């Protein structure tokens, strides 16, 4: 047959119940739970590489269940589940300390971390340097070290236990030296960060999160969903290097580790494989032209990044592009000067044909929007909504009521979805902003129906020429009746 969720009722896989999952948890010590529902194609998808790493887990004393929450409601309740498939460690036979697992649905993957859940959070040692020695760490190393006092004790364990599969943390305790709370970062596991003693402040377990969430990241590491929300944690910015082979990138992580060491503290530096991602760059405003170097601004959305070819030059390239060293330098240190221009995403300014609606790109958009002598309404769509396009006739007979009569108000439309503008980003859409003036406030976006009248009175009541519209939509109608 064509593939299920379910795994076949004779592997190792383990169904479980309402009435039977608590007992088996707490008769078990390590259980990986996937909460699913027939219908799903990803739970489908996923089966075959479930099985496959039940069969290799059983060796291991580990079990893989299945709960089916179209019969198990309560029990999806109670687990909080938001979707499916949903992958849940339990440990220590207890059904309320669980951990999402979050990582690629194939056996091999989900044996490496089931693994690996089995080992202590924290490793206990004496001989620090052989433990370190003979390692190839892939994250960074928490060492608490001498004369470890029982409150930061208590505090680094809990933070072993929420950052288990984040970190690795390790505990070198010697009572005849000075306590330490250091990271080691995998590229250079010869050289620590040492935490800045206020030793009272880093048993306090948000200064000890916050500390972590900028200083345990890779110089220049490779991003993806795995680890994004921890660039995104460190409240910095993000320089990309987007790279389509691991020769090229080799190229690159020389610089971007000393510019990562550098600004450490000010912003992060990430390799990211164009041939897996190269997709995100336009999420930048990038072309996809790879290798190109960008900055998000996460914070202020600002996004920056060094000049492209045209589509038309690139699409005549028989060249491999390169980033100039110089180039990137620059821009970094202009970056961080607040020297250096965002990149406003943008779809060619309209040739503009035989409607009174004006088509604004993010481009032109701030030039006319502001205009003193306005009053200008702008809607804001994507084509890809039911809708904006269900307005569409009642905007053009607006736009017409207007042009018709008067100057002195722009009704105007822009493709959110091909541009980019500022100060004005409601989620969803239609959205619709009023630019009275250019000494009159913006704050008059538009809600209530999107009824002619609604709108004329909007334009009217909220607009600087107080043009009535409504009235001026009475007259062409009795004008029109030939009178
Ligand atoms: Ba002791």
């Amino acid at each position: 047959m064509q593939q299920e969720a379910v795994a076949p009722e004779d592997s190792a896989v383990v169904k479980l119940a309402t009435d039977s999952f608590n007992e088996y948890i707490q008769s078990h010590d390590l259980v990986l739970a996937e909460f699913f529902a027939p219908w799903c194609g990803h739970c489908k998808n996923m089966a075959p590489e479930y099985v496959k790493a039940a069969e290799t887990l059983v060796e291991k004393n580990i079990t893989l269940a299945q709960i089916d929450c179209t019969e198990n409601q309560d029990l999806c309740m109670e687990h909080n589940i938001p979707g499916f498939p949903s992958l849940k460690i339990f440990k220590n036979s207890d059904v309320n300390n669980s951990i999402d697992y979050e990582g690629p649905r194939t056996a091999e993957a989900i044996v490496q971390f089931m693994i690996k859940q089995s080992q202590p959070a924290v490793a206990v040692v004496a001989d620090l340097p052989a433990y370190l020695a003979n390692e190839t760490f892939v994250t960074p190393v928490i060492v608490q070290s001498g004369k470890i006092d029982a409150d930061f004790n208590a505090t680094f364990y809990s933070m072993a236990n929420k950052h288990f599969n984040d970190y690795d943390f390790v505990s070198a305790e010697n009572a005849d030296d000075d306590f330490k709370l250091s990271i080691y970062l995998p590229s250079a596991m010869d050289e620590p960060v040492v935490y800045n003693g206020k030793k009272a402040d880093i048993a306090d377990a948000d200064v000890f999160e916050k500390w972590l969430q900028v200083e345990a990241l890779p110089y220049f590491g490779e991003i993806d969903g795995s680890v994004f929300a921890q660039y995104v944690e460190s409240g910095l910015p993000l320089g990309y290097l987007f790279y389509n082979d691991e020769e090229e990138l080799e190229e690159y992580k020389p610089l971007f580790t000393e510019l990562a060491k550098k600004n450490r503290g000010l912003m992060n530096f990430v390799s990211i494989d164009a041939r897996k991602f190269g997709r995100h760059a336009g999420n930048l405003n990038m072309k996809e032209q790879f290798p190109l170097f960008a900055i998000h601004d996460m914070t202020e959305d600002l996004k920056y990044g060094l000049p492209q070819l045209s589509e038309e030059a690139f699409d005549e390239l028989s060249d491999k592009i390169v980033l100039e060293s110089k180039a990137i330098e620059s821009l970094v240190k202009d970056f961080l000067k607040g020297d250096a221009s965002p990149i406003v995403k943008s779809q060619e300014i309209f040739e503009n044909q035989d409607s009174s609606v004006f088509q604004l790109v993010g481009k032109n958009h701030d030039e006319i929007v502001n205009d003193p002598k306005k009053d200008v309404l702008v809607l804001y769509y994507a084509p890809w909504c039911g809708h904006c396009k269900r307005l569409a006739p009642t905007y053009q007979e607006l736009a017409d009521t207007y042009a018709n009569a008067t100057s002195d108000v722009l009704i105007a439309k822009l493709d959110h979805t091909e541009n980019d503008v500022r100060g004005v980003v409601i989620e969803g859409y239609p959205t619709i902003v009023l630019y009275p003036g250019g000494k009159k406030s913006e704050s008059v976006v538009y809600q209530g129906s999107r009824s002619l009248d609604s709108l004329f009175d909007f334009i009217k009541e909220n607009g600087h020429f107080d043009v009535d519209g409504k009235a001026l939509y009475e007259e062409a109608q009795e004008k029109a009746a030939e009178e």
